[PDB]
């Protein structure tokens, strides 16, 4: 179990002003720290956020959070469930800012909600330094869906504060799971995100912001556009046929030729955006499954599981390694052509 700690700086809050926090299970003796960003979409205006507060309040408030949580998947401490970092210090950061981890705006007389996702990450890191993070060799910032995009938006800022805070020895790396999206045409019929960013006062990485410039920061929410601007090593996990991608594309699954070509082209576009991502794991599956599920070990690409690929990535960060690959992108063109896809 990971134990809840509400942030000591109570000005860094969830949407409704309650304190943000993190769940922590220390593994002393281990110099590895895994900080996982929870996902859960976002909200982009007052009415849309009001609706999320009725029926998704845990994503907007810490008032009802549990004491503890069980680490699962990559957050598990059992070596059978987590061959990769079972012995690491485990941190689960709940998503309660509804801003894809990009916000830096408080509640005020003018703001019904606070959007502080970018500041929550900074404050968690700062408070963890007094709890052993100061001794880390590697800080892996990981996350799924909205948290996966959050990794891409925040990994370089975490590296920056640790350097500014006087900890240049900590190697900051990113693991973005299911947060790598395409701004493509729907099969049948960006604006919510563009409206979201203005509503949250959202912030994007500095190099990406300087390329796309004022009013175009939404581009930095798309992995293939923000990734090349990043300095920290980032491993990208993305289903070729991600269910959230297909949902926003208005695809729900006999398939006729128009939809067949659309689905096949989407997988190829995906595959193409990962061509120059050296550390990646992209199985040809239709799925919404994420890396904190207990059976995350089962999927393989070209015979290599994700826990193995991540270990090979670790070795690469000490010229490809014999028998221990890091770039694993399926080439077959249809959902579940890979026999190991989740059922
Ligand atoms: C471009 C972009 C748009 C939305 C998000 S946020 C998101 C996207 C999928 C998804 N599936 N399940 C879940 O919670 N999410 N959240 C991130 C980037």
């Amino acid at each position: 179990d990971l134990r809840l700690h509400l942030l000591l700086n109570t000005s860094v809050t969830c949407n409704d002003g309650s304190p943000a926090g993190y769940y922590l299970k220390e593994s002393r003796g281990s110099r590895r720290w895994l900080l996982f960003l929870e996902g859960g979409w976002y909200c982009f205006n007052r009415e849309n956020c009001d609706s999320r507060y009725d029926t998704m309040r845990r994503l907007m408030s810490s008032r009802d959070w549990p004491r503890t949580r069980t680490g699962t998947g990559i957050l598990s401490s059992q070596p059978e469930e987590n061959p990769y970092w079972w012995n690491a210090n485990m941190v689960f950061i709940p998503y309660c800012s509804s801003d894809v981890w990009s916000g830096a705006s408080s509640k005020s007389e003018k703001n019904e909600y606070a959007f502080m996702g970018a500041l929550i990450i900074q404050e968690v890191v700062r408070e963890l330094l007094g709890r052993g993070l100061s001794g880390a060799k590697v800080l892996l910032l990981a996350g799924s869906s909205a948290g996966g995009t959050g990794v891409l938006l925040n990994v370089d800022r975490v590296a920056e504060q640790l350097e500014k805070l006087g900890y240049p020895a900590i190697q900051v790396r990113g693991l973005a799971d299911s947060g790598w999206f395409l701004d493509n045409k729907q099969y049948r019929h960006t604006e919510a995100i563009r409206r979201g960013i203005r509503y949250w006062n959202g912030v994007v990485p500095e190099r990406c912001r300087r390329q796309f410039q004022e009013g175009e920061e939404w581009n930095c929410f798309f992995g293939y556009k923000v990734y090349p601007t990043l300095r920290s090593p980032v491993f990208v996990v993305q289903w070729l046929f991600d269910e959230a991608q297909l949902t926003v594309d208005n695809v729900h699954l006999p398939v006729q030729e128009g939809l067949r070509l659309y689905i096949q082209n989407l997988g190829r576009e995906l595959r193409h955006t990962l061509k120059d991502v050296p550390a990646s794991f992209a199985p040809a599956c239709l799925s919404h499954e994420i890396i904190i599920r207990s059976h995350w070990t089962d999927v393989q690409v070209k015979g290599t599981s994700l826990p193995r690929a991540l270990h090979c990535w670790d070795r690469s960060l000490h010229t490809p390694l014999k028998g221990c690959p890091v770039h694993l992108v399926d080439s077959c063109p249809w959902p579940h052509c890979n026999p190991s896809c989740p059922t």
